[PDB]
């Protein structure tokens, strides 16, 4: 995703929120 859920959420599309960073299908892109 490369987008960080450091709050508690991903803003990008199907990413998901993995602390502290975001992840897609369960893979960090």
């Amino acid at each position: 995703c490369g987008e960080t859920c450091v709050g508690g959420t991903c803003n990008t599309p199907g990413c998901t929120c993995s602390w502290p960073v975001c992840t897609r299908n369960g893979l960090p892109v």
